[PDB]
Order: structure tokens, then sequence, then C-alpha cells
RNA sequence: AUCGCUGUGAAGAUGCAGUGUAUCCGCGGCUAGACGGAAAGACCCCGUGAACCUUUACUGUAGCUUUGCACUGGACUUUG
């Protein structure tokens, strides 16, 4: 149904349209920014995007590593 | 123009039949009768009458409760 557009899932894609529940699109993913429904209306659109959908998985799996530095020191003194 | 008796009679007679009694008209009393007056009997039966109650009469229903399909998702698992 939608075209997704996150990888951090669990059997999410890059691209590739996939049929879930209604109630998994409608409730989670879309009101959150990580899908987009698929339609014929805009789809001049999403073809000149996907130069930039490269350079965006390029730093949300690139600030990861300067981020489990600082969790796993267990300095937390209750 | 409103007496008694004994019989008759829709079967307990002031009015019929037979026979005895009795001048016309008040007032004060008493209630035996006029199946006295009041109330289309309430008892009793009837009406393919009417109500309100009862239950284990019949047909249903409020309410309560079981399970499908919606709202409604992922992650692993046992099993067909
Ligand atoms: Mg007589
Ligand atoms: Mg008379
Ligand atoms: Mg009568």
């Amino acid at each position: 149904e939608v075209i997704l557009l996150e990888k951090v899932a669990n059997l999410g894609n890059l691209g590739d349209k996939v049929n879930i529940k209604g109630g998994y699109a409608r409730n989670f993913l879309l009101p959150q920014g990580k899908a987009t429904v698929a339609t014929a209306e805009n789809v001049a659109a999403f073809e000149a995007r996907r130069a930039e959908l490269e350079k965006a998985a390029a730093e949300k799996k690139a600030a990861a590593e300067a981020r489990a530095a600082q969790l796993s020191e267990l300095v937390v003194t209750l």
C-alpha cells in the first residue's frame, strides 16, 4: 500500500511496496513521517528525489556511531 | 265515587262472583296492609362481556450473558 521511508524496522525495506494492515499504517507509520501512500498523483516528485534518498540513509546510521559510545558507560548514580 | 268475609284467578284481591255490614266531613294519636317510598339486585346463572392479579397456560419481549465481524497493531512462540 504505502511507500516506505525508513529501514530500521524488522520487516521494512528501502522503497518496496508492502501489504501491511490498515491499523499498522494509519496509526504508527504515517503520523510520524516514516511512510507515504502510493498514488498516481505526484509521481513526478518521488522520482526526482531518488538521489536525495541515498544521502538521507548515510546520516541516520552514521549518527549511531557517535551515540552508543556514551550509553554503555554505566556512570548513572541512583 | 279508595269497606269486611269466604271462594276464584299469572297460583297471598279496596275493584271479579256470592253474601254481610256502613248517615256526609274533620282533628289528635298508633303503624297490620296498600307485595308502602328510595336505589335498571350486590346473592345466583348467562354473555364465543370488561378489568386487575397468579403460574410450570401459549406466543413474545426489557434486561443480563456466550460467540463471529468491525474499531484493531508487531515481536517471538506451541500446534493443525
Ligand atoms: Mg283473598
Ligand atoms: Mg292496586
Ligand atoms: Mg336488572
